[PDB]
DNA sequence: GCGCGTACGTGCGTTTAAGCGGTGCTAGAGCTGTCTACGACCAATTGAGCGGCCTCGGCACCGGATTCTCAGGCCTGGCTCGCGATAGGGTCCGA
């Protein structure tokens, strides 16, 4: 695939798949518990480009073995809570061949990464 | 909680040794008659050994080096980034 993918995970989400032409990014809750999600933060860096950040609404909660796929405003897709949200804001989550997609708490906390390298 | 890859579960054909039966006997477990060395027990011995005192000394306890260990900072090598060369692809042009 030539994207090798690191996959660390420390609490209940985990970054279950991250598209390489940036149009989503989608991440699993693997425990059996629901997981509330309110106001985390998912940021995206793409090699040396500048940070993307993308905000949650205040209160959001993935509910245990759902999939919450975060679409970009040029993939198309539409929202459709708990599980499709669309990033109208940024055109698409870039690309390149160093693709880190980490998952960022309301407390500003590291919990769940998943990096793309490319050679 | 993430992964994996190799070690164990499942299956199944094979056989080969487990299980079944049946035999003979004699090795040895068991039982009975004898008596003979084996052990108990009591009187005296007596001295073996137990019970309180003197010492002294092995050992304990306090003070301060001495060697040790623990901890933290700066320098050098391992490592890596990067430009420009001679080998390979290819061309022809002789006959």
């Amino acid at each position: 695939s030539s994207f090798s993918q690191h996959a660390r995970t420390s609490g209940r989400v985990a970054v279950e798949e991250v598209d390489e032409e940036g149009k989503f990014v989608r991440l699993r809750n693997k425990s059996n518990e629901d997981q509330s999600m309110g106001n985390w933060q998912i940021k995206r860096q793409n090699g040396d480009d500048p940070l993307l950040t993308y905000r949650f609404p205040p209160k959001f909660t993935l509910k245990a073995g759902q999939v919450v796929t975060i679409w970009a405003a040029g993939a198309g897709a539409t929202h459709s809570p708990p599980t499709d949200l669309v990033w109208k804001a940024q055109n698409t989550w870039g690309c390149g061949n160093s693709l880190r997609t980490a998952l960022i708490n309301s407390t500003g906390e590291e919990v769940a990464m998943r990096k793309l390298v490319r050679s």
